[PDB]
């Protein structure tokens, strides 16, 4: 069969409106680590609107945390139809409601009840090093290759915006080789169509996609349209929350429908799913699994959870059971305990709103540090 | 295993968003069934932002499109923290972009370019009548239910925020029970939280729910914050797109990430999702398999499909690569063969808008006009 | 001859806007009093929105100003057409230039530039106790009897939005009588046009204008459509800065064109036009004059006002040339010293954003404490 | 005495947002010439917001008359602070309430309400050849060189954002000089603040202001903070109705507070006024004074004018109670009346949401053929 994953650059104006939102997170909890936040961006031709509700003892300057962040993603002149310098910021911020306060924050702080209602989903397969699926990951690197390539110099003609897709070929469960791949780019008008493309090829695809799954017969789609000019906000109506598979796992696993950017760990929204991660990773870093699929459920205002379920695709390497009331033993997954176990109170969001939240090294949901543990039990 | 799916009212900030981008959809498509429609909708406290890329010949009242679509919702009084006849309307519409038009409308009809890149899922499943997912079904009766009873007047003191989440037991691959309920709802200051529950209870949740799947063990969690008097926008922000799962088949299945409302059929984000649907369902009537996930992927301004897959968990009836080659034969998935495959150039999306894009028997997709033709040429 | 002036009540949109500007003005200046702050409001069906110019070290919830403000001004509900509770509060605030700035905050505090360059108009007459023009005074009477009868209860089917106009008739430069009243203001659905006149006649109009004033020639028009049911924001914009003439001397004298509220002293719109009327009614308390007119002019960045002229259309006590050496002397017009004059760095501006900036004696701009040092020196 | 009056530019931001009002008042009006209209305009860093009360058969582009005006006016690049092509437009139109419109489109037309209640002043006076003050003559002068010499390429480092001053001094009530000059322009960086003021001095303020009137004792103002890089919308939030003093007079007449630009002609605030300066201008021409000043004023939803007032300053060549009367008998001031005496319901007015209302003689409120009646009828 075949399977396809995409990814879009920081560029992006769904992108934009997610980094936005969680750069904005970021800010209020280098100053308050119990903020409550749901930050929702709206990003269009000449305006950001920065939204929702906050509850926080922070100052932040939102107009200034804007334009810096559309400045470090590269919208600084009217050419590219969009300038950090010159765009509307509109904030819309209220409070967070009463009614729902007194459902997370009560009495024991270990009696927190979940931000929300929801499903959230985890997923782990061993078929890469970091232990996600190969499609997304590969995705998220052809992006984020040609935001590098954008800024380091090497084609300075490139803008911000860009996306890419990646249409794998399995077969006994395992990677044969890539049968499509697109890679869509917002250019500067003094380039032409025949020297973008080769230069995309050499510069962008060739050093991220390995040589072995590109045949004669892999086919390449580059700017297919004819023309990338216009682009970012300009082309598109940029929204928090608008990329969510492209922020988990390519559709290779099921999704809950929570959208992560904007939201402080009380949101079990972003903490559940990053738990989710957590624990199938794990599980296959001991291998008691080849691929692993959690998903969690929960009601508002109320700490237990109220489904767990662990889904091993029949690769499982001891009995489904057994694997399912071990997750309930070493993994607290009360709202409290997603925060205790993740170590969330801090400003490490801004860095999760491009290029997916699973899969780097350094987040503390990606640490296989109870690998060793789990096969003890 | 337990599993969990969940839905909201037209009255959840989202759909709300979703509502209105339909309804503006809607209209236009009512004059100009080629007109290019990308409408975002965002909601908060006040205010109504409709904005978005729209190419069309069509003249159309934004405003009165809000005011009466928030004004069906209920939302008509400052007590309910929102009113259609007193919001803010404001429109940030403009072109779509010339450099994806020229992708799309090109050459000849029936070479029609994709509207974007991106991939897109249909699944269905032998388990209900309408071959859907039970959680995702019966979640979306629990709040469709919370909005009759509202409107009816039999619980007047119902506004029209409600969210729902019900958790189902399985084993054997089959339903054993419901281990969790969850019914939120907005009310008035009237009602103290008991009474509430009550009638929740008995005219909510027990006239929709099978009552042999509910147990003594059987937990329900209503209004479990003890209050849920704010709501609507003032209580939460409202986007468009942001309900893609409950839109679709509630974690059941996976998702390709494109949101259906606001978007004209040329964006395959929606009219594909919409076909795999089709061609899931219908494989699925033919008693080809018990359980069908179709994936289809596109590239921006390309006829032809990037990648088709036909997944069946096992639950085959047939030789599984026989199946993919079947689907490529009775199913035209280009942009221009979607559109004619469903007839979708007609203003039929405000009512997808709310309550799931499937398992709706009227819905062009939802017809089982092909299984017979598909027993045949198996 | 017939002369004609007008005002407008704290719930008319425009004076919404304002109060809005200068409450975040005087939120500001009570935490930093040296804020550079020019605030510009638009109101509109739903929605605040606050913008414009500020660089402070203070921090003010722009939301909550904004709301506490609609609710005293008594917009609280949707059967009002607004709703300080539900409505929507928009930010754009930016930064003051700093190519302003550093032509206004020069490294000698006595060389303060003025914030902009512009003309203003200061006027005094000894028509009324308070040195005010009759027409205007008489106006304002009527809105803030309107809001008074509103908020006290004895009329409660009134709602915020008003209007006042009053036409007098002169004769040999002293008022002889009305000729005109018109007093337009938004209402219930409950009540009657007929009985909503007699009762304006009775409560507002008939208590608040001189009887030997109003004959059997009077023309009194009150809600003249026929229906004021729809007022506020929902039917008219407000901005700020669209009441300038109402804010000063009601059309009896010029005026240079700049707004009042949301500005800190450093623009001199503000305070030189407070600073001309200060000097223009000392002037007149000091007997110098019957009737006096100041106009200022200022270039931005610069200290020194590029002119200054009295007029005393011919009722001067001594030459002009005597009163234009007199204001030099006795008065600093540069922007430093006429902020220090008149303790401007306070929040003390709210209170001004309705029902006149002038006639009001405690404001540091009515106090006539350099009058008896005039009549000495002349 | 001193006397000064002040002007802006075309891209100073209230006058863009004047103009984007009366802009889309035009457009409609094209289409629907009794259409009801009540623009009001909001530009601040990177957006337009236009929204109001209107009721119209007409549809019209709103971004794109938007855009095309602030093209119009020159804001085309992010260097300048302000892109026409890149900006956001928001609408937040609504439509005129019915309470309001039942007491303006009575039955009978000939009964058309005042659009509002209020006071409006029309002023003339035999100073110049247009009969209007001097100082705002020269102000507007100034603004439109400005922009003339910016446009044609002459100094192509001028931006849209500009404003002038000027103080005259009189003497016995005529111009004896001018006293002080201001001159303030957005410019880019690659030019300095003496090469900018001494360019400005030739090419703006000298062709423009008379030698005669400029001494050595004339102090002259440019770019007075020493810089004027940020401009336009960045610089400083812009909205319809805040220029009413450039718009009119330039201070030399009173004024009862009203914005024109935006507003269809059944709102007296514009036409009353254009109405007003007819009469004066006529008074005037007709030589029955050297200088008038009218004030009107209506009640929402009735015809006949709550007021009329002729003030002439002691230049009256007739009783002022003989002009009072020649103003009932010449002028209908009515609503239905004032719109046809002017032919209102056309679209003429963006011309007019820059560089003043008066003074501009192709407008119909500025035709004097009503001077030699004026002049009969007097003797
Ligand atoms: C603009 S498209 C979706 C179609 C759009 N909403 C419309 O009005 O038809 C979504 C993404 O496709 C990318 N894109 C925009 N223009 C493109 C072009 N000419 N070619 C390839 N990709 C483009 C951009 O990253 C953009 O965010
Ligand atoms: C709690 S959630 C999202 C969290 C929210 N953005 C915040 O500020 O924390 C709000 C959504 O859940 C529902 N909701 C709001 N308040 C609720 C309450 N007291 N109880 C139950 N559900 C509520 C509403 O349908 C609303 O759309
Ligand atoms: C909150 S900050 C002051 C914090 C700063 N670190 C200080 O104390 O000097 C004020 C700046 O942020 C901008 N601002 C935006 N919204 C504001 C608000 N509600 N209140 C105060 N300033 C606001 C203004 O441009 C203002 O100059
Ligand atoms: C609404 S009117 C201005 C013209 C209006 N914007 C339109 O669309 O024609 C301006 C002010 O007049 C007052 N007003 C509103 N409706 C009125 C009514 N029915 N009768 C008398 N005055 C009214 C209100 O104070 C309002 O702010
Ligand atoms: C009614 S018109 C369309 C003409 C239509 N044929 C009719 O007669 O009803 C559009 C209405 O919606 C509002 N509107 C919003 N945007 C508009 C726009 N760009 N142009 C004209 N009217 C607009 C106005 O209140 C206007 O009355
Ligand atoms: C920006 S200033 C007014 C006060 C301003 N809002 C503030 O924040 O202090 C008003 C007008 O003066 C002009 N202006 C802006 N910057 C200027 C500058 N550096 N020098 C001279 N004039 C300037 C522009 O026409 C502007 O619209
Ligand atoms: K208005
Ligand atoms: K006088
Ligand atoms: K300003
Ligand atoms: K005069
Ligand atoms: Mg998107
Ligand atoms: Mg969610
Ligand atoms: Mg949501
Ligand atoms: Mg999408
Ligand atoms: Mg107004
Ligand atoms: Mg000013
Ligand atoms: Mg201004
Ligand atoms: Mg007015």
């Amino acid at each position: 069969h075949l399977f396809t994953s995409e990814s879009v650059s920081e560029g992006h104006p769904d992108k934009i409106a997610d980094q936005i939102s969680d750069a904005v997170l970021d800010a209020i909890l280098e100053q308050d680590p119990k903020a409550r936040v749901a930050c929702e961006t709206y990003v269009k031709t000449g305006m950001v609107l920065v939204g929702g509700e906050i509850t926080t003892s922070a100052w932040v300057d939102i107009e200034e945390i804007t334009r810096n962040t559309v400045r470090e993603i590269g919208y600084v002149h009217s050419d590219m139809g969009f300038d950090a310098n010159s765009c509307a910021v509109l904030s819309a911020i209220g409070k967070q409601s009463p009614d729902i306060n007194q459902g997370v924050d009560r009495a024991d702080p270990l009696e927190q009840g979940a931000g929300d209602q929801g499903l959230m989903f985890g997923y782990a397969t061993n078929e890469t090093d970091v232990l996600m699926p190969a499609p997304i990951t590969y995705a998220h690197r052809l992006v984020q290759r040609q935001a590098e390539v954008r800024k380091n110099g090497t084609l300075p003609w490139l803008r911000p915006d860009a996306k890419s897709q990646v249409t794998f070929q399995y077969d006994d469960g395992k990677i044969v080789g890539i049968d499509a791949v697109v890679l869509s780019t917002q250019h500067s008008e003094e380039i032409d169509q025949k020297s973008l493309q080769e230069a995309v090829m050499e510069e962008i695809i060739k050093p991220i996609l390995p040589a072995e799954w590109l045949t004669s017969a892999t086919k390449f789609f580059i700017n297919p349209t004819g023309r990338f000019v216009i682009g970012g906000p300009m082309g598109d109506c940029g929204l928090t929350g608008r990329k969510i598979i492209v922020d988990t796992y390519g559709g290779m696993a099921r999704h809950g429908g929570g959208a992560f950017s904007g939201k402080d760990p009380s949101k079990v929204d972003r903490s559940a799913a990053y738990a989710a991660r957590y624990v199938a990773k794990n599980i296959v870093a001991a291998g008691l699994a080849d691929r692993c699929e959690i998903q969690v459920s929960y009601a508002i205002g109320v700490a237990e959870p109220t489904s767990i379920m662990v889904e091993t695709f029949g690769t499982e390497k001891v009995p489904s059971e057994q694997l399912t009331l071990l997750v309930r033993e070493f993994f607290d997954l009360r709202p409290y305990g997603l925060i205790q176990m993740l170590d969330l109170l801090h400003p490490i969001y801004k860095e999760t709103a491009a290029y997916g939240h699973f899969g780097r090294e350094h987040f503390p949901w990606e640490k296989t540090d109870k690998a060793q543990l789990l096969r003890d039990a």
